[PDB]
């Protein structure tokens, strides 16, 4: 599913991610935005180190979740990639959610850094009622 702007902005504020562990929801918006589009089955391979990353928020296969295929793979999440393919955005959350529990927080993705940090991120959620 491709998320239109102001509906996944909706959807995470009720999945309770505005202010998760100090991350305002325009900062979850812009990292979506920039990872995939808002879209869901969007997944990428990395030849360099055979991992590929899955869903809304590009979760990398060595760290994340399991795919079978990632060499010396850990599953934090516990959960099958497959979990993070879905329209449903359930386990992506709970996922993004175990992700910034760690020490570098929203900073784990790099494109948040390049993209969003130090910027004027209101536009991401603007006119959608959160």
């Amino acid at each position: 599913k491709v998320f239109e702007r102001c509906e996944l902005a909706r959807t995470l504020k009720r999945l309770g991610m505005d202010g998760y562990r100090g991350i305002s929801l325009a900062n979850w918006m812009c990292l979506a935005k920039w990872e995939s589009g808002y879209n869901t089955r969007a997944t990428n391979y990395n030849a360099g180190d055979r991992s590929t990353d899955y869903g809304i928020f590009q979760f990398n296969s060595r760290y994340w979740c399991n795919d079978g295929k990632t060499p010396g793979a850990v599953n934090a999440c516990h959960l099958s990639c497959s979990a993070l393919l879905q329209d449903n955005i359930a386990d992506a959350v709970a996922c993004a959610k175990r992700v910034v529990r760690d020490p570098q927080g929203i900073r784990a993705w790099v494109a948040w850094r390049n993209r969003c940090q130090n910027r004027d991120v209101r536009q991401y959620v603007q006119g959608c009622g959160v």
